[PDB]
C-alpha cells in the first residue's frame, strides 16, 4: 500500500487529502505546512465553497486523525529536512507552489521519498500528465512528474477529441479565469502558455495552438474557449456527439443552460459545454468554437489525485 | 437652424446623452419623459455610479429640470402617442426606455409630432442600423426611425471594417466579455445579435460573422474578441498599423498595457488594443485574433449622440 505525504496543506493539498481518502491502496501518512495544525484542521473540515469534509477528522499532539487513521503533521519550511525516509513515504504530492521544478522538487528525494508529483507545470525534464488524455506515458521509472495546470486540464480532453475525430489545422484559445493588485477589480488580459505547451500532452498538436487569458475578478467556475480550423467538415451535432462519446470521470458532458456557479464542485478535469458549440460555414470554409468549464480548485485536484493514483500503481 | 431633441427614457443612457448633448452646439434637449419620480431622476443625473458627477448645474423647478441655466420640460406618460412633441416642435426623439425598440412602437413618437426617432438599441431589421464612423452615409434624412445599434456592435464594427477593407474576411467568430438576472454573481453565457448585425452595418460581411457573449458580474470596461480567417496574408504589425491608420474620435488606438478600469469613461465607440493582436501561421494557414475595448454606457452614448447629430443635419 502506497504511502503519500502532502507538502503544502493549502487549498489544493487539503482537497487532495479529501479525494485520497476515497481510495484504496494509497494513504496519506503525513502532511507538512507552515500553518499550525489547529487551523489546518478547521480549513480541511469546513469549506464554504466545496462543502464539509465527508468523514471524521480530529486533532492530536502533532497529528490529525482522519477516518480513524493518524496522519503526522510537520511544519518545516525546508523539504530536505523532512523525515520522509524514516516514515517510508513513497510519493510526495508537492502543493506548496515553491518547488515546481525537478531540481527543487528533488529535495523530497534527498529526504528519503522515492517520487514526487508537482501540482503545477514542472519544466521540460518533467513529464506532464492530464489524466484521461496521456497518463499512459508514465511507466513508473520517473522520479518527478507534473499534473500540469488547471487550464491545461480543461483544454486537453476537448482538443484531444477534436484532433482524434476531425483533425486540427490550427486554433486560438481564450481562457476566462475566475481568479497583480489590478486583478482584484479589473478584467486583466494575461499571457498563458497552456495552448502553446499542449504538445507536452498531445504531441500531434505541437505548434498548432496558441491563446491567452482574461482574468476576471470573481471567484466562480472558469472556462476555456477554443476557436479552431479542422481538417474535415463538421456539424455542431457531430462535434457534440464526439465529446459525449469521450465523456468519463475526467471529462464531463453538459447540455444544460448553465451559469458559472453550476460548475462549482465538479470532479471532472473539464466539463464540455455542448450548448456553446458553433460551426460557421462560409463558402465551404468552416470555423469552429468549442467551450469547456472547470472548477479551478476541484477540477484540478481531482485530476491531480487521479494522476497520483495511476502513477502509484506503476510504483 | 438649431435642432430640438426630446429624450424618452431618462435612464442610464438617456441621462448620459443629455450630459453629452449639453457639450454640443447647434442642438439642444427641449424635454425628457420618464415614469420615475423627477426627484430620483435629478439625483441620478447629478451622480452616476460609473461616470461620476455631472459637470454643470441641475435643479428641479416646476414642471422642468433646469440644466446649465436652461429649462428642459419634464413629462411622465408611459404612452408616447400622448406626449406634446408637436406642440414643442421636437425634431428628434432619442428613444431610450428599452421598451419601444421596433418601428411600430417607435412611430408613436412621430404620431405625437416628432419628426424623427433614434432608438438607443437594435430596433429590428426594417430600421436602418448605424454605427457612426462606419456607415452613417446610408442615411439620407428621409428616414423617420433609425437605430444606433448595440454597444457590442459599435465596438466590433470599426475593427471588422478595417479587416474587411485591408485584408478581406472569409469568416469570423466573436466573443464579447460584457461587464454588467444571474449575471450579478455568475459568468453567464449569453446569445447576442451583434455579429450578425455587423452583416447589416457592413454588408460585405453579411452571413460571415457570428458570436456570443460571456456576461461577467463586474462593473468595468468590456471587450470584444474576434477570431477571423482572412482572404490575404497578414502580420500582427500590418493589422495594428491599419487600425491606427483608421483611428478617429469614434475608433481609438491603444498600444499600452491596459486593464478594464482604464476603459471606463472613454468617448470612443471602440478602443482597439494592439497589444492583444495575434496572428498564428501553421502550414501557411492563418488564424487572426483582434480585440477592442468599450465602455458599455459611455462608448455607446457618445456614438448615439454622434449618430443623432449626423441624422439631424441631413
Ligand atoms: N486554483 C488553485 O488554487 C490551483 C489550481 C491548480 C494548481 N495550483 C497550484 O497548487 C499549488 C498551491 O496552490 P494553493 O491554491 O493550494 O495555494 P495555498 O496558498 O492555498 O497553499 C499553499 C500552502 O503551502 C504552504 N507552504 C508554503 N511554503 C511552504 C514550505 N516551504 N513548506 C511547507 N509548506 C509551505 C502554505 O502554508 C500554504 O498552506 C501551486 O503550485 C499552485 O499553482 C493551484
Ligand atoms: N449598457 C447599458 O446600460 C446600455 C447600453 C447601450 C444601450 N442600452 C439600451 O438603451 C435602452 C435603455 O437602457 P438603460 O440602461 O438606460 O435602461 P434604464 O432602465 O436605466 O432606463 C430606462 C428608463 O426608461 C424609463 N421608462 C421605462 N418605460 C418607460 C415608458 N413607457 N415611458 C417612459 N419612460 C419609460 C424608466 O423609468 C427608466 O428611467 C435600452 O434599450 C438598452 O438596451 C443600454
Amino acid at each position: 500500500s502506497i504511502k503519500v505525504a502532502i507538502n503544502g496543506f493549502g487549498r489544493i493539498g487539503r482537497l487532495a487529502l479529501r479525494q485520497i481518502e476515497k481510495a484504496h491502496g494509497i494513504e496519506v501518512a503525513a502532511v507538512n505546512d507552515l500553518t499550525p495544525a489547529e487551523m489546518l484542521l478547521h480549513l480541511f473540515k469546513y469549506d464554504s465553497t466545496q462543502g464539509r469534509f465527508q468523514g471524521t477528522a480530529e486533532l492530536k499532539d502533532d497529528a490529525i486523525v482522519v477516518n480513524g487513521r493518524e496522519i503526522k503533521v510537520f511544519a518545516n519550511p525546508n523539504p530536505e529536512e523532512l523525515p520522509w525516509g524514516e516514515l517510508g513515504v513513497d510519493v510526495v504530492l508537492e502543493c506548496t507552489g515553491f518547488f515546481t521544478n525537478k531540481t527543487k522538487a528533488e529535495a523530497h528525494i534527498r529526504a528519503g521519498a522515492r517520487k514526487v508529483v508537482i501540482s503545477a507545470p514542472g519544466g521540460n525534464d518533467v513529464k506532464t500528465v492530464v489524466y484521461g488524455v496521456n497518463q499512459d506515458i508514465l511507466d513508473g521509472s520517473e522520479t518527478v512528474i507534473s499534473a500540469a495546470s488547471c487550464t491545461t486540464n480543461c483544454l486537453a480532453p476537448m482538443a484531444a477529441v477534436l484532433q482524434k475525430e476531425f483533425g486540427v489545422v490550427e486554433g486560438l484559445m481564450t481562457t476566462i479565469h475566475a481568479y497583480a493588485r489590478a486583478a482584484a477589480l479589473n478584467i486583466v488580459p494575461n499571457s498563458t502558455g497552456a495552448a502553446k505547451a499542449i504538445g507536452l500532452v498531445i504531441p500531434e498538436l505541437n505548434g498548432k495552438l496558441d491563446g491567452s487569458a482574461q482574468r476576471v475578478p470573481v471567484a466562480t467556475g472558469s472556462l476555456t474557449e477554443l476557436v479552431s480550423v479542422l481538417e474535415r467538415p463538421a456539424t455542431k451535432e457531430e462535434i457534440n456527439a464526439a465529446m459525449k462519446a469521450a465523456s468519463s470521470e475526467s471529462y464531463g458532458y453538459n447540455e444544460d443552460q448553465i451559469v458559472s456557479s453550476d460548475v462549482v464542485g465538479i470532479e471532472y478535469g473539464s466539463l464540455f459545454d455542448a450548448t456553446q458549440t458553433r460551426v460557421m460555414t462560409v463558402g465551404g470554409k468552416q470555423l469552429v468554437k468549442t467551450v469547456a468549464w472547470y472548477d479551478n480548485e476541484m477540477s484540478y485536484t481531482c485530476q491531480l489525485v487521479r494522476t497520483l493514483e495511476y502513477f502509484a500503481g506503476k510504483i
